[PDB]
């Protein structure tokens, strides 16, 4: 069975769409370069559609069984819970899609008439039908980039009626934030903060008699994932004590929605049909991360390797186990792949055994080794800051409703592009406007928070700790990379941002008050004259690092 059935109705956009960066002061003074930045539109949509279709084989064998049922039998251990309307409503983001029956995102928060009817009548519905498909919009997605030495075609989102998902919230909210920790315990990566997540990879990693690690990337999951894995994740849900109109509703909405169905462009044509994974509901980072874990477990069984760690992030997946010598590790990874291809899983690039943890790269980071105030060695996480960057750059010259530069502050508070370049220059850029006060919209792990930037301090306190604003010495490769970057991007060296960053703090610490304290502990690595720091009392928000919303349609105030 195919993965998508196209009508020949185009994806079509909805306002004006914007592919090239603006030549804007304030950007030009971060990236110069501009040209080399672009966003993704619905002119390549068709390209994408041609990646993302494709026939699907999977084989099942005794280990994928075997696995699934100590999966499920963990799963019963679990009990859920139904949200109100009112709770489901409250988690919606005030961006959302609105409905095609009239009300919009600001009405479902706000709680009118209109919507609330709507959703029960919604909910209704989805306890008394048990087979109509549910109708799904595909759009595709504007995302920046920087250009290739080609040019990445827009990814598509698939998302159904507004209405719909706020009832994906009350019976699904509290299963997808609680059973992928019940199942997969300390495998389940979105428990994990940063530092968390580095603690833990390191600690496997030298736990281990002889460490050989790899990352897995497969093809498209979303497309590759089949209804039968549509419905074996089901199974696992049901596992759970659910009350019966929202184990009633898990079973619609798998039948009627999850497992496939019918897809609308903007324009309101029939556009195709769909038979894997939608990208745009509740439970695509939870169903993907059950499915991956799944499907690479019984692998590793397949694949006979030893003492395997993994720690998975939806399709994301890394796995450190014991080495066994060059070719033998080789061949143990080429079963493994070879498992996993019968599975429906197959690999976009060949896994690549790793005998250095700095070297793996996963969830498109790597960790890397620094010094603390102390002299302490000190592992932390970092990424390649091109993508960072231009996205910096993109929401520096556009107004954009999320600021991926600042959950990039936040995840990456501790690396030496996020402390020179990220915090100099918006703290610069948003000192300049006095909107310092203000509140912004970012995202962790798929969900969507709003946060004040002189909340930064306390923020990155309780996630890394003091050691994040004194972390120094880094690594050749890191400087190397960060520094090779800048330059591919007309970025300005990183002399210049220290000489700048000079500047911000001095102004901050005229503020007085919570700027003053941007200024001493953002940065003091911009002094030679350095303040001693000592904790912000202050600092002492629950869920941040519970689990991972992708698509799905989540907010936090
Ligand atoms: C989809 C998603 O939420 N994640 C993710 C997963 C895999 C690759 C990847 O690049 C990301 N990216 C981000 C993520 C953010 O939190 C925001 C931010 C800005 C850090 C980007 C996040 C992520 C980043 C680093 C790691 Cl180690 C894991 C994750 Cl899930
Ligand atoms: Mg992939």
């Amino acid at each position: 069975s195919m993965s998508y059935t196209w009508t020949g109705a185009l994806i079509t956009p909805c306002a004006a769409e914007e592919s090239k960066l603006p030549i804007n002061p304030l950007s030009n003074s971060l990236l110069r370069h501009h040209n080399m930045v672009y966003a993704t539109t619905s002119r390549s949509a068709s390209l994408r559609q041609k990646k993302v279709t494709f026939d699907r084989l999977q084989v099942l064998d005794d280990h994928y069984r075997d696995v699934l049922k100590e999966m499920k039998a963990k799963a019963s251990t679990v009990k859920a819970k139904l949200l109100s309307i009112e709770e489901a409503c409250k988690l919606t983001p005030p961006h959302s899609a609105k409905s095609k029956f009239g009300y919009g995102a600001k009405d479902v928060r706000n709680l009118s008439s209109r919507a609330v009817n709507h959703i029960r009548s919604v909910w209704e519905d989805l306890l008394e039908d048990t087979e109509t498909p549910i109708d799904t919009t595909i759009m595709a997605k504007s995302e920046v980039f920087c250009v290739q030495p080609g040019r990445k075609p827009a990814r598509l989102i698939v998302f159904p009626d507004l209405g719909v998902r706020v009832c994906e919230k009350m019976a699904l909210y509290d299963v997808v934030s609680t059973l992928p920790q019940a199942v997969m315990g300390s495998s389940y990566g979105f428990q994990y903060s940063p530092k968390q997540r580095v603690e833990f990879l390191v600690n496997t990693w030298k736990s281990k008699k002889c460490p050989m690690g790899f990352s897995y990337d497969t093809r498209c999951f979303d497309s590759t994932v089949t209804e039968s894995d549509i419905r074996v994740e089901e199974s696992i849900y049901q596992c759970c004590d659910l009350a019966p109109e929202a184990r009633q509703a898990i079973r619609s909405l798998t039948e009627r929605l999850y497992i496939g169905g019918p897809l609308t462009n903007s324009k309101g044509q029939n556009c195709g049909y769909r038979r894997c994974r939608a990208s745009g509901v509740l439970t695509t980072s939870c169903g993907n991360t059950l499915t991956c874990y799944l499907k690479a477990t019984a692998a590793c069984r397949a694949a006979k390797l030893q003492d395997c760690t993994m720690l998975v992030n939806g399709d994301d997946l890394v796995v450190i186990c014991e080495s066994a010598g060059t070719q033998e590790d080789a061949a143990a990874l080429r079963a493994f792949t070879e498992a996993m291809t019968r599975y429906s899983a197959p690999p976009g690039d060949p896994p690549q055994p790793e005998y250095d943890l700095e070297l793996i790269t996963s969830c498109s980071s790597n960790v890397s080794v620094a010094h603390d105030a102390s002299g302490k060695r000190v592992y932390y996480l970092t990424r390649d800051p091109t993508t960072p960057l231009a996205r910096a750059a993109w929401e520096t010259a556009r107004h954009t409703p999320i600021n991926s530069w600042l959950g990039n502050i936040i995840m990456y508070a501790p690396t030496l592009w996020a402390r020179m370049i990220l915090m100099t220059h918006f703290f610069s850029i948003l000192l300049a406007q006095e909107q310092l006060e203000k509140a912004l919209d970012c995202q962790i792990y798929g969900a969507c928070y709003s946060i004040e930037p002189l909340d930064l301090p306390q923020i990155i306190e309780r996630l890394h700790g003091l050691s994040a604003f004194t972390l120094h010495s880094y690594s050749p490769g890191e400087i190397n990379r960060v520094a090779s970057c800048l330059r591919k991007l007309g970025v300005p060296p990183l002399r210049t941002w220290r000489h700048r960053a000079r500047s911000v703090r001095a102004k901050l610490l005229s503020q007085g008050g919570r700027a003053a304290t941007c200024g001493r502990y953002l940065f003091n690595w911009a002094v030679r004259t350095k303040l001693k720091l000592t904790p912000i009392p202050a600092a002492s928000l629950s869920g941040w690092f519970v689990a991972g919303y992708s698509g799905g349609d989540i907010y936090h105030s």
